[PDB]
């Protein structure tokens, strides 16, 4: 049995509050699907500037009538203090979610991502710090690695940021630090490596390669590789990083105030993902012929993206049990029920 | 001749359009003056946040009635867009000032700081960069190298920050770099260290080292020390930091997108401060028997400051004319008049 698994069985005992910022996106809404269905109380904040009513919905018809009775939903904005203040009221762990991702979006709009991303978190640090709250949990990234080429990668070596979006992010774990020197408000910050699984939005122009991908192929569009393709990823399943969040939301001081790499350790090129993803999907009677259309890389885009998990592994316990095929798999036939 | 000799005979022969944002400040209406000195027309933004209309009449009194009319003021703030593409408009060369210094101000109130600090420096990046202007300079801070403790101080090798501030004006660097990576937008960084001279605001609770002790000898009050007095800077006079400003303005592209030291790379005890101030004064009529009165250090408040400025030297050609007993030789008057 992993520290998580214990865990898992631990908190039904001894119910606890939890907050997800940006509850209604992504990782937000499995993290609400995962904290009800152990029992616990949540409270949620959410905008939907990116998020959508029916990811709440979904988690509804999915957990039980009365786990979902201890959901409390507020519709409001980490860029506004009074909301932050709101959400964080008499609540026990923070695991905030709420954020602009997308690299191409922040480069052609800095401003808008620049707002949420900085302001919003920091606005969540004071709310969170003046609620007395037990344990700050934030969604990093790993694009704080930037141009560095090494691999795997190291929490303590990072490289230049490579856009906005990764200005944004590497500023979290810096505030993050400084509340820790001056408030001794100690946080936990995940940098993620690509997740992907159910609800991970597959409309819109920034859309994730997952989503986008297997939405293509389901509708029978075409698939476009920006480069040749050689480009890996350690792709993270939504379940490894649910269990991270839970993990650092209750780990012991030793573990505080530090930043870990999120995902499994592996390596996965476009091109492996471009035949998992169509292979997956045909396994469930999609059939897809089309060849992948390669067009010019993508700006702000990085070469390879390897994570040494051990720092997480033996500070935390972490210790993911899904690889990109057994994700793919549990993934494949939630979108071909999305667009059915 | 220094590069900024010849390029103080220059400017005038070829007069630009300047734009200084914190204008009405100290650093910001030092610059004023000796740009309009130089018959260079400039254009000012500021919204009186910790700046002075005094600044600005002071900054009229002294500059000729021709020189004042190449003068634009906009009463606007750098968090507005609107305000700073206003500013920017038809504009040659960027100098970027405004900003809410004091480490112990965005300690108690880091929401305050970052705002004007983090989200109007993205403002000024955007409008400087769609208005095509020619060059931007922006202000950063010695804060920056944090906790690292080596002397002399080199611009690759940074610490951890240590307080809210140090880290709006290491974002500044970083989003800075950015620009210059997505957009081929470049900028030069200036980290200054501990600036001092006429018109640095010696009311407010925020009040640098210089004008807080100067104005309370004058007044013949107590004079605190933070600590043992044995904590050390690199006091840049005001001179010094106006040079830099109009060399990185007009520097070649080999040295943009590029970050450097402004200083003397000189080392001043607060204790031999304390004494060159009272001895100063003395100089002046001004009579001051106390000693000063020891209480504990300051939190996020750095050890030793010591700048090397031989990259500034050796890209920029800045060549530093002003030792600490110079500038408070000529800053010791000043304050005398002010509060007379
Ligand atoms: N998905 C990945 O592979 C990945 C990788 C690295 C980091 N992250 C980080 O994980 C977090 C969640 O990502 P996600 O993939 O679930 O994206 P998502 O867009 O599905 O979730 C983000 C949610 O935050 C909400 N939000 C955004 N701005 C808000 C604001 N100002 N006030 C209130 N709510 C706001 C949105 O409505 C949205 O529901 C983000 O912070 C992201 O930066 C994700
Ligand atoms: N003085 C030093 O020793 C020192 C050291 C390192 C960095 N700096 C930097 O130099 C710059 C100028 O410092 P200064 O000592 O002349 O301070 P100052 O307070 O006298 O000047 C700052 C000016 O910016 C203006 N301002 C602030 N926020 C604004 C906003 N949101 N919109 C428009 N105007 C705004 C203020 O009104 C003020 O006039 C600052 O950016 C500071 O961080 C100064
Ligand atoms: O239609 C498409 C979409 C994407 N890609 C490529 O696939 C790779 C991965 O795409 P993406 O899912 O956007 O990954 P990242 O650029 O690593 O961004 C991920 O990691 C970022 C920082 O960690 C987070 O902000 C994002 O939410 C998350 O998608 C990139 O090389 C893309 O160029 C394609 O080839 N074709
Ligand atoms: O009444 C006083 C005021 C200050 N100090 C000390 O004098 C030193 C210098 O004070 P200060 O002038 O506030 O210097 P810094 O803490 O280095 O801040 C300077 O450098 C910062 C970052 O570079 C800028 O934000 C500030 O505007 C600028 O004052 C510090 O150790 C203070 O503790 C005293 O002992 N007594």
């Amino acid at each position: 049995m992993s520290r998580y698994e214990e865990l898992r069985k631990e908190l039904p005992a001894q119910p606890k509050v939890w907050l997800i910022t940006g509850v209604a996106g992504f990782i937000g809404s499995n993290l609400l699907e995962t904290l009800l269905k152990l029992d616990q109380k949540v409270v949620g904040l959410d905008n939907f500037a990116t998020g959508h009513q029916r990811n709440l919905d979904e988690v509804r018809s999915l957990v039980s009538e009365k786990q979902w009775s201890n959901f409390k939903f507020i519709q409001g904005d980490i860029r506004n203090l009074d909301d932050c203040n709101n959400a964080c009221a008499g609540v026990d762990y923070v695991l905030h979610q709420a954020a602009l991702g997308s690299v191409p979006r922040s480069i052609n709009d800095p401003i808008t991502s620049n707002a949420t991303n900085i302001d919003g978190f920091l606005n969540m640090l004071i709310a969170a710090r003046d609620a007395k709250v037990q344990s700050f949990t934030y969604a990093a990234s790993s694009s704080t690695y930037g141009d560095h080429p090494g691999l795997p990668k190291v929490e303590d070596t990072i490289g230049k940021p490579l856009s906005p979006y990764a200005v944004t992010k590497y500023v979290n774990e810096l505030y993050a630090d400084v509340f820790s020197r001056c408030y001794g408000f100690s946080t936990i910050g995940l940098r993620y490596f690509n997740v992907f699984g159910r609800r991970q939005d597959p409309n819109g122009a920034y859309a994730a390669v997952i989503p986008k991908w297997t939405s293509s192929m389901i509708q029978g569009d075409d698939v476009y590789i920006n480069g040749d393709g050689e480009t890996s990823r350690d792709f993270c399943y939504i379940e490894n990083t649910v269990q991270a969040n839970l993990l650092a939301a209750t780990a012991g001081l030793d573990a505080r105030n530090q930043v870990y790499n999120i995902a499994v350790g592996g390596r996965t090129s476009l091109n492996q993902l471009f035949f998992a993803l169509r292979d997956g999907l045909a396994e469930n009677g999609v059939s897809y012929h089309r060849e992948p259309v390669y067009r010019d890389f993508r700006e702000g885009d990085v070469r390879h993206s390897l994570a040494d998990i051990s720092k997480a592994a033996k500070l935390l316990g972490y210790a993911p049990k899904y690889d990109v095929s057994a994700g793919v798999a549990l993934a494949m036939p939630w979108y071909i029920m999305f667009l059915k």
